[PDB]
């Protein structure tokens, strides 16, 4: 599995983190919307989203920000299939590291 989700309550809940080029790294909030929310929920097995968050609600993760410019149109199998402009983001902190809550 290429995605977790760390810091929240419990499993269906927090930071979005993704593994890639063998380093688990991070997303930016700037374009996260509820539709890339669905396919990371349900990527991981959870029948919807609830809500995805910004401005690393969370916690901030480390290490490498994977993601800011993903567009999805929602029923992509994992965020790797939504449209990704480019991997690895200097344009964006920790600060703004992208959150989701599932089912
Ligand atoms: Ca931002």
């Amino acid at each position: 599995k290429t995605v977790r989700l760390v810091g929240g309550s419990g499993a269906h809940e927090g930071r979005v983190e993704i593994f890639h080029q063998g380093q688990w790294g991070t997303i930016c909030d700037d374009r996260w919307d509820i539709r890339a929310g669905q396919v990371v929920c349900r990527s991981l097995g959870y029948q919807e989203v609830l809500a995805v968050h910004k401005r690393a609600h969370f916690g901030q993760g480390t290490g490498p920000i994977w993601l800011n410019e993903v567009m999805c149109f929602g029923r992509e199998s994992s965020i790797e299939n939504c449209k990704i402009n480019q991997w690895g983001v200097l344009s964006c902190s920790h600060s703004e590291d992208a959150g989701v809550t599932c089912t």
